[PDB]
């Protein structure tokens, strides 16, 4: 605790509805460009929700063999693009004397969505003999984990996080804990999903979860808005390459920022509706402070959970209160899924190389859509439009399904 | 790593195919009981696999009222019953003063394959508007871990692993990491499965995983034994309640054994079969042995992964040779699976149980049908009959589909 290793991040890589990878992401965020749009392809007019976060106009063949890519869901294949653009964004190199020394940790909240309906389709349509043999290992959760170690020749620990929307936040403070006490000199971790199929967003409907806002799907996405009436459901990746930071000093790498803190939290509460205070928040947030051994009044920027639920956004505003009095005035916060949506398992991750670019460009990304901020909602919310600031401390918050809370700290470096 | 705390067994359960507990199961398996048979109330007459290991005469009920076993997958429900039963075994009382000192991390492999199937058909049957509106939060994965802590109270670490066949193993190896470096005194860990329905035997069926001796599902599982054909897919759960040593003596716990050794490594081979020398394998038991600070010699009892499938049987000979030497001549290694057929996630879960009752009862559980030991399986593999034997030091291996390893290391206490 008190002798662990320090560990920073050394490449990033990400799909999301703004972009195909970390700049052009970005630069939609520091826009304000929604990346939410009616869903194609797929005729969803059943269904009370219509539109989502898609990525849009991915090639799989930059990174996989068209072979390769059609044993694998799009979460798989969305997870192994992160993945080996935060390796390549790294500089790392794979070697006989490091390969034991480098893991992975790539998660899901939802896993192979696409590949069980289209799958159990064909198995109502025609029967078993219609399932793909790759169904199994092309869908299970842990094959980001396995198919980038298989690519890479990676041996060292291999595994998947599945903790619904707090997955990425998971993923990368646990593979930080792995090189924090020497278990690994390296990891790449993150999450993926790809949950905008009938059964994801029928699913989410059927739990009220959703906004219905079909007639203007930009505006959905708007939290601590007065008018918000649910989450977005979005697709995508993000990848972190976290790394010794001697090791990383000794190779001459490129450091983003250091992760300094890594707090979790239950809250034993409710199984999709959080407590009014935020209080498992507000534990997870102190803990975390608390790990990277900081002052709440160190904290510039706080890239939110805020999924645009009524319950949601009101809990995290109180949980910041508490944890942070005063100084809650005085940070910035925003919630990235203004623009992005939610992408589950992959939010944290994402929200994670957010909150890293904010630290660089000294810059708070806006929350768009909040015109009337609701009762209680009195903080810098970044309403709007992109902030300048000096950041030195970043903060990024993921709270799911079951009450797992998890929040990272990155300093700047 | 040298200054970390250490991490006692207080408290087992399990649902298996041999009993719905830990003492009943046991028994099972000391006796050399097959829990596979044809898999009822579900028409599998187009399938090439029409038997597994089912949970028999389960009753939710005496852990969950209706109302709120009615809302989750049966895989949550077999997580729960093993994590209560665990809970209860302990002996530990959740206050105030230590909830938020007590964490869970029971995972799945597959997760809520049943449900999924069943919302499939209300979708494509009916529409959108027939998924249930419990679908989501209860058929995800990470809904033990949650309806765990909501019902008992834990506001510790909350998490879910998914590592296909090693997800047990990995849940109460990291789990016991939390403990060990101070992020939680109580960790309940393991995991559940509940894949036999269509979608699952279908699926490892297409992808020719398993055994199809349909005529004698009691001989289908037959670990290193030279007519085996591949796995049996069984059903269940297990979990373990993990306890710092010192928080355990000062309430006077019964201690069932010490968790010493935890190791990981990554194949970096193939999707589905392991390298066929099993050094993978042979790295995360030396990780293992390291970790625990334990000479091979000291290892008396092996549970094998031991699925029954040609290249994963000889290759996990192969590895134990390796890392034991002549000493692998000395050890007895046994699969269980002989008997409860392949949990998947659950597997490294109640293979860690049976592992602690061998420390406990002194006892090798046999590999049952283990009648023309294949080529190069020439150890003493327990066939047949349970053999007693001194054991002060227990090893438990699992792997899975991504060539993620995982073992565990157990000691006498
Ligand atoms: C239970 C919800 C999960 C959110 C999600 O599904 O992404 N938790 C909160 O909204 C919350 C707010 C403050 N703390 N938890
Ligand atoms: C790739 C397989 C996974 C086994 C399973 O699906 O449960 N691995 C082995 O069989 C194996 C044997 C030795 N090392 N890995
Ligand atoms: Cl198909
Ligand atoms: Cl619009
Ligand atoms: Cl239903
Ligand atoms: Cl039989």
């Amino acid at each position: 605790s008190m002798s662990r290793r320090r560990v920073v991040i050394t490449g990033m890589g990400m799909l999301s509805p703004l972009g195909l990878d970390v700049p052009s992401s970005w630069e939609g965020i520091l826009a304000g460009r929604s990346g939410i749009a009616p869903i194609e392809h797929m005729d969803l007019s059943a269904y009370s929700t219509r539109f989502g976060g898609s990525v849009k106009g991915f090639n799989v063949e930059e990174y996989l063999s068209a072979k390769e890519a059609r044993k694998l869901d799009l979460f798989i294949q969305y997870g192994l693009a992160a993945s080996f653009q935060a390796v390549r964004d790294s500089g790392l190199e794979v070697t006989d004397a490091n390969r034991e020394r480098i893991g992975v940790s790539m998660g899901s909240g939802i896993g192979g969505l696409t590949n069980i309906e289209n799958n159990c389709r064909s198995l109502f349509e025609q029967g078993p003999r219609r399932i793909s043999p790759f169904f199994v290992p092309g869908s299970i959760i842990n094959m980001v984990s396995g198919f980038l170690s298989i690519h890479l020749g990676l041996q060292g620990p291999n595994y998947a996080l599945t903790t619904a929307a707090t997955t990425g936040t998971h993923s990368i403070g646990m593979a930080a804990r792995n090189i924090a006490y020497g278990e690994a000199d390296v990891m790449v971790a993150g999450g993926s999903e790809m949950a905008a199929c009938g059964l994801g967003l029928g699913g989410f409907g059927a739990a009220r979860a959703l906004s219905t806002r079909n007639d203007e799907p930009t505006r959905a996405s708007r939290p601590w808005d007065r008018d918000r009436d649910g989450f977005v459901l979005s697709d995508g990746s993000g990848a972190l390459v976290l790394e010794e930071l001697e090791h990383a000093r000794a190779r001459g790498a490129r450091i983003y920022a250091e992760l300094v803190g890594f707090g979790m939290s239950g809250d034993a509460f409710h199984m999709t509706a959080p407590p009014e205070d935020g209080a498992g928040a507000a534990r997870c947030m102190k803990n975390a402070l608390r790990d990277a051994g900081l002052d709440p009044r160190q904290v510039d920027y706080i890239n939110a959970h805020g999924t645009s639920t009524p319950a949601g956004d009101i809990a995290e505003i109180a949980a910041v209160k508490s944890v942070f009095g005063e100084h809650a005035h005085a940070l910035s916060m925003s919630s990235t899924k203004s623009m992005t949506g939610h992408l589950l398992g992959a939010a944290g991750a994402v929200e994670a190389i957010f909150s890293v670019l904010a630290l660089r460009d000294q810059v708070a990304p806006p929350t768009i859509n909040l015109d009337n901020p609701d009762e209680g909602c009195d903080l810098d919310l970044v309403a709007h439009e992109a902030k300048p600031r000096k950041i030195d401390v970043a903060l990024s918050n993921s709270f799911g399904f079951g009450g797992t809370n998890g929040t990272l700290v990155f300093r700047r470096f």
